[PDB]
């Protein structure tokens, strides 16, 4: 696809991702890959260096991915210093489900027409896939103030929420119009 | 293909269509997809920043797409303070008709010869896909002061609209000759 | 995937990764091949002649890849003079792991959720690959101050050990938070 | 992959394997081709030009290549008047292992992991080859001071030696820890 | 591949080879193709005309290619005013051998360890192949002050000649050690 | 594969599926379409000819299939005079469960460690599918003897169900051990 | 797929195909294409030839196909003496439908669950197609005592009807439960 | 490959197989698919039904397979009243040794050179390939006369047993020499 | 290929594999696989069953093969009572040597101009190999009358043997002229 | 291709080839290759035992092929008591030519317009193709009455012999105009 | 294709192809092959063996083929005692119209709307191909009573010749119309 570039005003040219990021706009589209999750933690430890006490806002589209890349993206916004707010657009499943609940709580939001689905596929042989199983389910139970019990019964289902559904169950905080 | 560079005055170079997202013009073409999605919602944030109190001018010329990709686009268009004018270009099917519709009523328009199909094909399940059926005729009834039921009949079918027939449905405002 | 541009006040516009190399991180990610092998000696041979006196921060996110690439970037890092420090992200395995035991000892560090595995597949003849074998078993031994059979036993098993178990076996030093 | 950029202080920006060219180092990593082989020629030309009297340093990580390539490449080193240096990173083979073997007497590195491989597969007709089997078996002798004998006898066994055992061979003069 | 950038001191920043052809040489690498053949034309134009006066040196390196892209270096290199020089790094076979032994007489080159082969294989019909056979047989008698018998002979067969026998075959004028 | 031939004593050799088909034994397995299915119904029909008061026994392991292919197949068995059982082996899932649990009324069988899986993925527009959709969910409901909010409830879920308990919801009327 | 041989007694081995076929069952089974319909073609002929005054039991399982191959079919039954009965499992659609609707009028019949679907994608130039068009509709409104203008409106739509619905429509005679 | 024909003494012509299966030997040879399953299943019932009281001997040669196509072979074995004696023949793993030990008590063979592997790796969402793996370990500590615990350590390494590793495990009765 | 058809006098038709089969000569030809490896089985089974006193003459033209199935060929061999002679035609290398080793003492042949290799190439995980490395070597040097030192030695090169060179060796017994 | 069916008068059918082979013909067509090998060693042997005392006629039509897979049938031919005649038809070339001129002497002939090439390609290391080409050109220059050296000297290119050079040459004995 | 079965009255069963083998009728359709060639020489030996004085009608439909594969056709025509009659059906183009022309004198024919081409197109190295070029114009000469000037220029055109023009040129005898 062909990137727009735009013009900051200080002039300097951007891309529009790169314009975004100058705003400290992170986007997550698509499936979590080593590669994109490897771009979402280079942005993010940019962004601290440059400014610790600013907000990241970091935005989701993205059906899923890798548990192990996804765990960097985590491991780096609980790491890292400013505040990484979350922000749900057209949807987040799976690692996107659980990268949107892991945000700032608080700072955790989505779009009202979005859809969140926290079904872990998990696809390794097969007790190493359950030692995953497990640690997801209890990070999301922590995001969302649920019991583990919650999560082991819903974590099990490919069904989506809506920004609404997704706030009373706790992965969200608000839900934005406007 | 290659893009135009074209000369602004002001002299800055700037590919054609980096020129036209200069004039706020957002162009959407071809398939929805969720990298398209998300470079129409980067266009659109960007453009809110520059002047929130200046039109956008969104240009649709697409046979449709993914839902969710679709849905990031019209909550940002909902989201974002400036209105966001539309514009029906060759033709706006599925979610291409949705986008179009979603325009800010009074400012939908559609070239003479463009052909809208507001057929949702929708093509996760069975129940799932029916959640999406459902919102999506009620916001499409929204849009175009039509009941439930006659957007539920409708969107049923594989049928193009004329500009003037979009025109009385109530999915595009005016048509454009000059 | 695109690589965003951010810029530098001294300006100077950089990728991300060039960006962030000018603070001295080192990103391998993904199997080491000879080509992601050869820029990460690239990038250690560069940084060492900039400042032999500071630290390189090389981070991993690697599934494994080739031994005698792999062995490159091992002795590029016990050969420039400044210390490597290493952090595990998402994962290290095989080759990864190795990489990540080999930092500078008391540097060696893991994010809290990722997952090490030590394992060596070796996947050239039959004798040929046991001579690696034996190699990487004895480098192992001594990287974690365990007895080589310690090594043997357990470089035998694709299990994944968590930053606490890694840290016990002496694979890492220390595991960040924050 | 993404070939990161770093500043040299005079600034002028460079990407890493031409900011190391500018340090005299020439890398040859992966199989020798017709392609891959010009380059190591046209740098070292190059490097000749700059500076007759300054050394050169060639850097191989290579599994082997066309034999025809490999020559262009040790002509131009025994040809070009300033020494090249030679270093073995991760391994050499077949043509690698010659082109390490013809640096510069005196001058011929290898690191404590990498794996040399004299064997030369030879892969035309079937007198072609022998013209070619011969004639590395006399350079390789000539460059590791033992006789035609001894380089027919191993030449003819894909084993690879140590570093210890490629200096006792005679195919380097120095293993370099630090 | 990718080709390194140097700096030439006057600043300007150039590729390798663009640095190459401004000292006047001309590489032709791998089988001559007509992009690669107009490439070559191109360079010679464009060096007869910034100095008419100046030798120009062909390097080659190629197995061979199509006869009528060979032709229109061969034509370009009598054409044009300054005299070609031509070298042989690697091998040089059928049109390669072709157009090395075209090249200026007297100036004509080859490294001790290429590989010149002037067997033509001339792969039409039946009757425009002979046309092609006939006229090559006869100029590489003429460059070679050979009998059209012996080249009718030598050329029959895929042997190679090193680079002494192609001297005294008269392909080339001189050997380059140093 | 081979299929293996038999001697029937009466001799007559047939291939293995044939001699069991002169049992009344008919099997299903795969994936159902239209030729399969089709192969299904031939057998049925054959059957009830040669003999309208015996006993025909239809084996199911199959994963699913197409609707429409296993409608008739279904109506086939109900069409039929001769009683048709049902044995499930391996598996039965989606139209396989469906065809296991229309099989005669206590004559539905299935074996110790087979898994019945009654999810119907039914994957025709949006309201085509619904159509099927109903259809199947009650003549589940009234395979089973259970209300059609049950089969709403449990088709909804690829969940898969041990021999007894497709015992108790009433698929199958007997589990087979011997 | 391995197709069952049986046994006639008379002893005859026959596939199970020619089996039925023995009883005058012909089976179009899957899309109609050239080689389907003449095997159906030769097989009505062949029945004729036989028997004369014995019908013919036309059993379609069909999506559709190439209308010319169908009209060979639709010809060979009008053709041929003995009375031609269909019946539809699973499916007919396009020109499945339309053969089965041909069938011999008050002999026509469906199996309860089958979908039957009267919609002619027509998929020649633009008006090649309409001649088809409306050929195609005239024969319909003939078979179902319907008028030109019904035809027009319903074989415009993908939409399936019941056994019950084309029984109303005049498609079918009979719904056959026993 | 081409399946040899021989000659049965009674004459009557046999593959090869169908020349073993007359003696009551049933090979599964290679992967465990729903075809290669159900041959062997048609041929386990085909046996009974000749007779009885007549061992049956299953030649075990396979890498594993589909869980549920082997529990079909498992449970026709445990059904069908003769004795299914088992043999292992180059290799029994995964499925392969599930049916080996599972073959009757006191009749469970292997050959001196076999390997047998007991590690099901069970590669559907993430709980129901758990109740899979808990039964086939439950089956399996029955078949070995071992505890559930000694199954769960065991079945979870890809390691092999010699014949008498598994005599001594409990998987086969005897090792057959002559 | 078209395998021929030729008569037996007793009269009856065999291909001629059959023929030969009958002649107790059973085939192996190129590589060792489980299909080809069951067949070799059944038909060694099948022969000591028509008449246990009487030699099966088993000829080797293969390249090597999987090990798992080249045992089973080797235990049957073993474990069935006539002696198998083997002769080897073209090649045997690999498990092809290792099956030619493998046959009766003192009936072991070769023709005059085949090649036999011993090496044994194994291609699992690390140690999972060499058990089998070594059980191979450890019967190599069982049939050849050699120390274990000297199989280890000379299995571990891709050198063949002439048939004069594998009788000395001690895998062959005689060599067949006439 | 459709194989031909003959009727022997004796009444038997036999498709053409083993019509032919009835006369004791066996034809080698296309390249050599295990299988083709191994039909004719196959044919060869069973023509031995059905008459000891009758020539073979082996007709030859092949551009070459394996030499391992050539030498089973040259051991073979050399072997059997009857001798075997050999004849080209269109070509022989490389093991073509060697098995033609490896016919009983006296009894070698070829047809008029065949042409047969004596060149052997030799396509394994490099000193185990050498073993191969002495062997080579040692077994033609026994066939042919030649020297070693002639041998040498003419293997070595890839020209054609006309039925009358080859006459001369020593590798037929007549050639056939009737 | 399928190919019919016919029934001879003596009964016996052919395939059409057969039959008309029984009444000395050899087709060659489509490009000739080394397998194609090889079944025509087959027959036509086949052919002379039951009655070598009977006529053999060779029918050609053919746009060419290999010639070594031709020239084993040609020579067994002229071999084999019977005439062997000619008949160009549709087209014979290359070595087609060799075959053609090269039946026996007098009773060579074509059907008149049959395209006869001479032209040889040839297609090795570049004096092997015009040793062919020279043979097959020397021989289509003296087939046509020609010089060998005339074949040279017309072989050299690929223009089709009618059958009157190939009855003028010398290629046919006769043209049947009845």
């Amino acid at each position: 696809y062909l990137v727009p570039t735009v013009i900051e005003q200080s002039e300097r040219a951007f891309d529009i991702y790169s314009r975004l990021l100058k705003e400290r706009i992170v986007f997550l589209v698509g499936p979590v890959t080593d590669e994109s999750a490897n771009l979402v933690v280079a942005q993010l430890l940019f962004l601290e260096s440059e400014n610790p006490d600013k907000d990241i806002f970091f935005y989701i589209n993205s059906p899923g991915g890798s548990v192990t890349a996804g765990m960097s993206i985590y491991d780096t916004m609980n790491f890292i210093k400013p505040d990484v707010s979350t922000l749900c657009l057209g949807q987040a499943a799976s690692m996107g489900a659980f990268l949107l609940s892991a945000g700032e709580k608080g700072k955790r939001f989505a779009l009202p027409n979005s859809r969140i689905m926290i079904h872990q596929p998990l696809i390794i042989h097969a007790r190493e896939l359950l030692k995953i199983k497990e640690k997801l389910n209890r990070l999301m139970a922590k995001h969302c103030d649920r019991d583990l019990a919650d999560l082991e019964r819903d974590t099990d289902r490919d069904n989506f929420m809506s920004a609404e559904e997704a706030k009373e169950y706790g992965l969200i905080d608000q839900i934005l119009e406007n």
